[PDB]
């Protein structure tokens, strides 16, 4: 209970009962997992708290640089490797295109991926330079709507799950969808995550929905609230272990604060250089994993 | 701290956290709810089981009969109706479907709900009186394929927001997707619900959730597993509060327990003489509501 950091105390608890009592797919290729189905963790954002984990780093220049590329609408990798972000390179690189049958299709091109979910569900897809407006339903613009006209409404939800178009995707989607709540003033997001590693996408992925929940009030002029990360497959590399372990033994320290440095006209007007951590104090880099 | 039912004495806490550590959102005119964002519930589908709750009766009728519905793909609410199940009625009638401006619709065009959304997602909408046989993606066909031919998979998902759809929908999805999940030849569901009435809906919901899950399974040829149940809007109505408290004094009997009486082609054939829930034993009709 007497913890500074209590929202993170309880990753720390989830990782454990996952190691404790979950279910174990193993094999040879060192890929083995071990696994618990259904899990869910609530973070605090009040007073420009931003959950980004202390225990173990998380990529701040790639959670950040990589939402503002969703919200853009963008589908093209190339991109963001011009910031040198390249966690969707291998993704996009001419032998992933070809292997999956996508051989028309120039290098980063991801296909109808989150980017173009968000802004243009349901537009038909056509390659990565091609300019969408007007077309699909832009569920961020109609988010922000609902917020700041109908607070109380019950039906925030974004989405990214295209049945339409997964097969025209590099991966399918991992967090699938997410819903906005406002009570009392405050605004909250909770995300589903079909699938998620505890020691590296489940941190990444929380830093990125508390990204967009802080960036999402300052439009709508609210104060932002909680965050709610209900996981459906909690999983672990179990040749992490012995990382993990360490990890979790490693006293968390206060979560980092977002500043805005200046003011914003939309949600498409965000850059890298107007969202600010403040003091991202971090454990030294785990040896293992 | 021996329950019988301990996954429904669960249930009780869940309401009676609501209660005490709910947020409000009162109305002059009868309606308000006490809420907490972020929930989430397990329940043990093992031998049989399917948690349709003991201390206040769930309508199994409906139940089971809009759930073979939804299967169906049908967006005919006449049909439901002509079973006498009338959950659909309201929001099929003519004073719903003008007001909503759905005026060269005939009754009962619920418009592109559930079923339709379930086995032809992104096929195009005309009416309940159409054929969309290889139109859209038939998702229901596509769960159960992987998870025959991919036990694994961590993207078993059907889901029904589509967000192109919902404007001609009369009601937008309240369940608004599920994973599937395989370990160890068992197979659970977990469920997401965007909002929910922890009295009358919630109950209702847990209780399809079960039913699908455990004719997924015995088509696939899995043993039933887990259910888990998220809520992102669990609410409980001001007025009810009476009423639940006496719920919560209710000391929960087994839950019953499901039988199938003759073999299946398909997720397509099952009906409702060949459903039966044994031993569904409950507590008397509540004195206030
Ligand atoms: O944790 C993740 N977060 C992601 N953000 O999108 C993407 C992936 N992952 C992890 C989850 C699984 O380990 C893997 C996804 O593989 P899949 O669920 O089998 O498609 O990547
Ligand atoms: O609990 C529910 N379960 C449903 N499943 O079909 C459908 C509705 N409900 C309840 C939840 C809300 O109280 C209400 C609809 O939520 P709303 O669309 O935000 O009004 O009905």
């Amino acid at each position: 209970q007497v913890h500074l950091n209590q929202d993170e105390y309880k990753y720390l608890k989830q990782v454990e009962q996952i190691l404790r009592e979950g279910t174990r797919r193993d094999d040879r290729t060192g890929t083995g997992t071990i696994s618990i189905f259904g899990m869910q963790s609530k973070y605090c954002l009040r007073n420009g708290t931003i959950p980004l984990l202390t225990t173990k780093r998380v990529y701040w220049k790639g959670v950040l640089e990589e939402l503002l590329w969703f919200i853009s609408g963008s589908t093209d990798g190339k991109l963001l490797m011009e910031k040198n972000v390249k966690i969707w390179e291998k993704n996009g690189d001419r032998a992933f295109l070809d292997n999956l049958g996508f051989t028309s299709r120039e290098e980063g091109d991801l296909g109808p991926v989150y980017g173009f979910q968000w802004r243009h569900f349901g537009a038909k897809y056509v390659d990565c330079h091609t300019d969408y407006s007007g077309q699909g339903v832009d569920q961020l613009a109609e988010v922000i709507r609902q917020i700041k006209e109908q607070p109380d409404s019950r039906r925030i939800i974004m989405s990214a799950w295209n049945p339409s178009d997964l097969g025209q995707m590099v991966l399918p989607p991992c967090h699938t969808m997410c819903q906005f709540y406002v009570d009392n003033g405050e605004l909250s997001c909770q995300l589903y995550q079909r699938s998620g590693d505890m020691g590296l996408g489940v941190p990444f992925n929380l830093a990125s929905y508390g990204l967009l929940t802080h960036m999402i009030a300052k439009v709508c002029g609210l104060k932002p609230g909680t965050l709610v990360h209900t996981l459906g497959d909690a999983h672990v590399y179990s040749n992490h272990v012995d990382a993990l372990k360490i990890q979790l033994d490693r006293e968390p320290y206060a979560f980092p604060k977002i500043r805005f440095t200046r003011d914003v006209a939309s949600i498409d007007d965000f850059t890298s250089d107007m969202i600010a951590l403040d003091d991202y104090k971090c454990h030294p880099k785990i040896p293992m994993d």
